[PDB]
DNA sequence: CCGACGTCGCATCAGC
DNA sequence: GCTGATGCGA
DNA sequence: GTCGG
C-alpha cells in the first residue's frame, strides 16, 4: 500500500485528528481519526466512495460524507477554512513544542504568542520543560537513524554496566523491533535489589553517570522511577554535530521488568492482539503483572515472570521475536 | 441512546 | 505548609 | 467520531 493510493485522504484526516487534540481539545476525536487514518492507509486500493471507505472498521458515517467531498471537490471546506484561520492555525503549530499541550497553547495565543520567535521572546513565560522543548524544537522533530541509536545503546548499556554490572537494561520500542528508524530513546531499567515488596537512588546513579560522561544534556523530568530528558552522540572531530535527542530512562521491579519490556517493545496493535488472545486463556496481561482469571472474572495473584518467554508461555503461544510483532 | 475510548509519573497549579 | 487537581507526555 | 451494550 503506497502514499499516493489514498494518501490525500490520510492526510486529510490525519489533519483533521490534530485540530481534535490541539484545538478542539476532544482527544477521542483525535484518536477515532488516527484510526481511521490508519485503517485506511493498510487499505490495498484507491478508494472510489465514502461508501467503501465505511465498510472499514474506524470509518463511520461522518468520514465518509467527508470523503465523497474530497474525492469530488479534491478538498475539505471545513479543513480549508480551519487552515486559515490565524487563531486555531497557531494553537495548532505550538503544540508542537514539547511541553506545549492544547491547554497551554490555547493561553498563549491568547495573549498574542502565536510563533517560535514570540516564545523566543517570552522566556520567563515558559516553564523548564518547554524551554527546552523550544531549544530543540527542530531537533526533536527529526527521526534517528538505527546506526545511531546503535551507537546510543552502546553508551547507555556501557555506562550503566560500569555503575553496577548487576543492573539490566534494554532499549526497547521499534528499535527493538528492528525498526530502521526511531523517533526517541526509551530505557527499560532494572536491579536484582529492587522488587514490587521492596534503595531510592538506582535511578539516580544511572543519569548521573550518563550525564557525567556528557550524553545526558538536558533533564525535562526526574524522579525516583522515572527520568526524561535530553541525550547526544558525541561529535567526531570534524564532523556536523549530531541533533539533540529525546530519552526516557524509567526503572521498573525485577518481577514487572519482562511484563514491562514486553509492553514497551510493542507494538501497540501486537499488544492488543496478545491481550485479547490472554483473555481468552483465562489471563489479564498488562504493562506490569500477568495474572490468572477465576471463573467469575476475579483475578488472582500476579505469577512470576523471570523473562518474556514466560508471558508467552503462560498462555500457550510461541514466542515471537520482537522482530515479528509489528501486529 | 449513551458511555468507553490506557494509565500513571512528574511538574506545577488551585485550594486550604 | 500540605494535599489533591490538572497538564503533559508516552 | 465510531463502536457497541
Ligand atoms: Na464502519
Ligand atoms: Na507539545
Amino acid at each position: 500500500p503506497q502514499e499516493t493510493l489514498n494518501g490525500g485522504i490520510t492526510d486529510m484526516l490525519t489533519e483533521l485528528a490534530n485540530f481534535e487534540k490541539n484545538v478542539s481539545q476532544a482527544i477521542h476525536k483525535y484518536n477515532a481519526y488516527r484510526k481511521a487514518a490508519s485503517v485506511i492507509a493498510k487499505y490495498p486500493h484507491k478508494i472510489k466512495s465514502g461508501a467503501e471507505a465505511k465498510k472499514l472498521p474506524g470509518v463511520g458515517t461522518k468520514i465518509a460524507e467527508k470523503i465523497d467531498e474530497f474525492l469530488a471537490t479534491g478538498k475539505l471546506r471545513k479543513l480549508e477554512k480551519i487552515r486559515q484561520d490565524d487563531t486555531s492555525s497557531s494553537i495548532n503549530f505550538l503544540t508542537r513544542v514539547s511541553g506545549i499541550g492544547p491547554s497551554a497553547a490555547r493561553k498563549f495565543v491568547d495573549e498574542g504568542i502565536k510563533t517560535l520567535e514570540d516564545l523566543r521572546k517570552n522566556e520567563d513565560k515558559l516553564n523548564h520543560h518547554q524551554r527546552i522543548g523550544l531549544k530543540y524544537f527542530g531537533d526533536f522533530e527529526k527521526r534517528i537513524p538505527r546506526e545511531e541509536m546503535l551507537q546510543m545503546q552502546d553508551i547507555v548499556l556501557n555506562e550503566v554496566k560500569k555503575v553496577d554490572s548487576e543492573y539490566i537494561a534494554t532499549v526497547c520500542g521499534s528499535f527493538r523491533r528492528g525498526a530502521e528508524s526511531s523517533g526517541d530513546m526509551d530505557v527499560l531499567l532494572t536491579h536484582p535489589s529492587f522488587t514490587s515488596e521492596s534503595q531510592p537512588k538506582l535511578l539516580h546513579q544511572v543519569v548521573e553517570q550518563l550525564q557525567k560522561v556528557h550524553f545526558i544534556t538536558d533533564t525535562l523530568s526526574k524522579g525516583e522511577t522515572k527520568f526524561m530528558g535530553v541525550c547526544q552522540l558525541p561529535s567526531k572531530n570534524d564532523e556536523k554535530e549530531y541533533p539533540h535527542r529525546r530519552i526516557d530512562i524509567r526503572l521498573i521491579p525485577k518481577d514487572q521488568y519482562y511484563c514491562g519490556v514486553l509492553y514497551f517493545t510493542g507494538s501497540d496493535i501486537f499488544n492488543k492482539n496478545m491481550r485479547a488472545h490472554a483473555l481468552e486463556k483465562g489471563f489479564t496481561i498488562n504493562e506490569y503483572t500477568i495474572r490468572p482469571l477465576g471463573v467469575t472474572g476475579v483475578a488472582g495473584e500476579p505469577l512470576p515472570v523471570d523473562s518474556e518467554k514466560d508471558i508467552f508461555d503462560y498462555i500457550q503461544w510461541k514466542y515471537r521475536e520482537p522482530k515479528d510483532r509489528s501486529e
